[PDB]
């Protein structure tokens, strides 16, 4: 895309696979979050 | 928004109702995981 256009015309189309990417992102992040806390648990139970 | 645009006017009508539904699906599933993370403690608790 950006090859083809002009930087005035590249910015709108790069702007939605910003807001795509950065939401899949999140996504996984915030996924990886709840399940390290459910080995967290685990590994204590382990530990005990 | 299918009966008064025309199809090239009603895409950017429809994306702007998907974005929003997909937010909040999103963050529906979200606070379900970290409430079935809260119960599974409860459960575990009960079990003992």
């Amino acid at each position: 895309i950006l090859s083809r256009l002009d930087p005035p015309e590249a910015e709108v189309q790069i702007d939605r696979l910003i807001t795509g990417r950065l939401q899949s992102l999140q996504t996984y992040v915030t996924q990886q979050l709840i399940r390290a806390a459910e080995i967290r648990a685990s590994a204590n139970l382990a530990a005990t």
